[PDB]
């Protein structure tokens, strides 16, 4: 629509007023009063109705000014998501335009992280440049209105041991493919704009690395050595990425001191709020004093000392946020007690699934990883799950279907991206998918991460995907309390049927496609049922095949969902049955919430069972059931 609803910030403290600006357009041929109505909802409850009316001539528009739409300080509870439902109507109450916008109120980003990337521009050798600020700014306005509360600044650093010096420009000289440069004033402008929105800025940097094209900052007593000759060189040899990088022992007091101090100054120079920690990978290793030993009990695994290393960084950088990418997410058990402010895992389909002996290649393996992290830590997993990743050989020969799409100048497959975002969010996580890259292929909106090198956008973001990403972000914010606020897997097993009794929910794990993937969650006060549409489609989350493997599932209508009230008396069942709602970020609802027709019956076991009527399922529905 053209409401161009905007807020003054991405996120609010409870003691803050929300300033809304919206445009009333007389898109009719008649001069008349045009009314904007904004209903404030907290889940199913309408808290307030705001409104504003102006007489407008045909084609005349008016953007509200500071003060005309305001949610006053202290009217909303802390650490909650709200939904503003906006309608612009004419003087006969016809609806001319409509749009829904979430509002996030929170102390800070760590409870419900909604993390987006910022990186260099492909059209400029991947550089971060002052001249690209207008495009970054337009992208950041969109991110702000999607309630983004944090940004991962990808490759804005000089070298791993000298991350952000006070110089006007440096060369990421380690970058041989594009010879990117960083203008530091551009990085600072971006950090400042992020801060105006109320968001935080995280600096990406490795935690153990010393670049190739530079000199050792410490002597070799502080390096880490290979136990076994393999991918990183010979046993008794300094742990070497190949020749590009060596690595220090995480138990080296001198390295800990060095990198903590280097990062303290870098973050201070940029105005960064914390450190997005990275590592390449795990290795069995020896200290310098053990480097000639062959006794495996004198060796150790890197991931085994990550926690203690992070705890040192936290102690040494107390005012800064901290997280460490656990590639594939395999070490939560070792990292559970570490002083990370948020949990971040980059997930690849070839990693081992939290479900056990299978690759994490399906939507259900994404849920399993989110769940495993919540069980271990109480926190919402931020997931890096890059979409499609078109790959070519050395002669531009497409190696997957997504690369064939690239050659056809095609778009990301919209529903493939949305389905992965839904899978992660429905489980209680957050899919870090959106990027501000000043990249032409994003068509004026935000980009979708496609590969570990964030700046790369080989496919175009259609206007459809851009608009639906926006709806999805609103849904993820507005319903955060239902998705990931003291919300756990439910032992009760809902199922989904066609209006004729054909069972559609076939695999609650979400490993298999061609189903309505159906499972329940429980909160203190309520139950939810996630329905994810995989009818007629496969369950692979990455869609490496692009459009060769269609990811638009068969739309469903008039579904029946059953939900057993295992504990419950027949008394509360008829109460509960009157308080069943559904919401969806898909076009038919766009986070609006509707009342569902429900009957109570009794199942094979003897419990009461809700028979819930679901009008429509496009990609993702959430049923919400109040139990008090
Ligand atoms: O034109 C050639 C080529 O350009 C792009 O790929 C370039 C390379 O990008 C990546 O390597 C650069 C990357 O290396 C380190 O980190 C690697 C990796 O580590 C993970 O833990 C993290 O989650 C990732 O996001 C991260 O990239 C540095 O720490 C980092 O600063 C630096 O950016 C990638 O690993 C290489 O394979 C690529 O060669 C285009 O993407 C590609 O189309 C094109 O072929
Ligand atoms: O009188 C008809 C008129 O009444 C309402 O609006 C009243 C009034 O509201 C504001 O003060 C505006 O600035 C004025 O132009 C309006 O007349 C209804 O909202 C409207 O639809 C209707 O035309």
């Amino acid at each position: 629509n053209m409401i161009n609803l905007t807020t003054d910030k991405a996120v609010y403290q409870a003691g803050e007023a929300v300033h809304l600006n919206l445009t009333l357009n007389n898109t009719t041929s008649l001069a008349q009063n045009i009314t904007a109505t904004a209903e404030v909802y907290s889940l199913e409850n309408k808290l307030k109705t705001l409104q504003y009316t102006k007489y407008l001539l045909p084609n005349e528009s008016y953007t509200t000014q500071k003060g005309e739409f305001v949610i006053p300080a202290n009217s909303l509870a802390n650490n909650r998501g709200y939904l503003l439902k906006v309608n612009i109507s004419d003087s006969q109450n016809n609806i001319l335009e409509q749009g829904n916008r979430a509002i996030a109120v929170e102390d800070d980003w760590r409870t419900f992280p909604r993390y987006a990337a910022i990186g260099g521009s492909q059209k400029d050798n991947n550089s971060v440049l002052t001249k690209n600020l207008p495009d970054y700014y337009r992208e950041l306005e969109q991110m702000k209105n999607m309630n983004i509360n944090s940004y991962f600044f990808y490759d804005v650093y000089k070298s791993a041991t000298n991350p952000f010096p006070n110089v006007p420009k440096f060369d990421q000289s380690w970058n041989w493919w594009s010879h990117s440069q960083v203008e530091t004033d551009a990085v600072k402008a971006l950090v400042n704009r992020v801060h105006q929105t109320g968001a935080v800025a995280m600096l990406y940097n490795m935690i153990l690395a010393q670049n190739a094209n530079e000199t050792a900052v410490l002597p070799d007593t502080e390096y880490i050595y290979n136990y076994e000759t393999g991918g990183y060189g010979q046993n008794g040899q300094v742990m070497t990425y190949s020749p590009l990088q060596y690595y220090y022992n995480p138990l080296s007091k001198s390295w800990q001191n060095y990198i903590s101090n280097a990062m303290a100054q870098a973050m201070k120079n940029g105005g960064f709020d914390g450190w997005q920690g990275d590592t390449i990978g795990d290795n069995r290793v020896l200290s310098h004093n053990q480097k000639d030993s062959r006794d495996i009990a004198h060796s150790f695994m890197l991931s085994d000392v990550y926690a203690e290393f992070l705890n040192k960084m936290k102690e040494k950088l107390p005012q800064y946020y901290l997280t460490l990418n656990d590639v594939n997410g395999e070490n939560i058990s070792k990292l559970a007690n570490s002083k990370q402010d948020v949990i971040y895992n980059e997930l690849w389909p070839f990693g081992t699934s939290a479900l056990g002996n299978r690759p994490q290649e399906s939507y259900g393996d994404l849920k399993a990883r989110v769940d495993q992290v919540r069980q271990a830590t109480g926190k919402s997993l931020i997931v890096g799950a890059y979409m499609e990743e078109p790959k070519f050989d050395d002669n531009r020969i497409p190696l997957n279907g997504a690369a064939r799409d690239v050659l056809a100048s095609a778009t990301y497959q919209t529903d493939a991206v949305l389905l992965t975002t839904a899978a992660i969010a429905a489980a209680g996580g957050y899919h870090m998918s959106l990027a501000a890259l000043a990249n032409p292929n994003d068509g004026g909106g935000v980009g979708v991460l496609e590969t570990a090198y964030y700046p790369t956008q080989s496919l175009k973001v259609s206007k459809e995907l851009n608009r639906k990403n926006y709806h999805y972000q609103q849904f993820i914010t507005a319903y955060e309390n239902l998705l990931r606020d003291k919300v756990e897997n439910d032992s009760a097993e809902p199922q989904t049927f066609t209006a004729n009794g054909r069972q559609l929910s076939q695999d609650a794990l979400g490993i298999n496609g061609d189903q309505v993937w159906t499972y329940a969650k429980k909160g203190n006060d309520f139950r939810t049922i996630q329905l994810l549409n995989l009818m007629g489609i496969t369950s692979d989350w990455k869609n490496e095949d692009g459009y060769e493997n269609n990811k638009t599932p068969d739309e469903q209508t008039n579904l029946l969902v059953t939900y057993p009230l295992t504990g419950v008396s027949m008394a509360e069942a008829d109460r509960i049955a009157k308080q069943v709602y559904l919401t969806s970020p898909d076009d038919w609802l766009q986070s609006s919430m509707i009342s569902l027709a429900t009957q109570v019956k009794t199942n094979e076991n003897g419990d009461p069972v809700l028979y819930i009527q679901v009008p429509r399922l496009t990609l993702w529905d959430m049923i919400y059931i109040l139990e008090h």
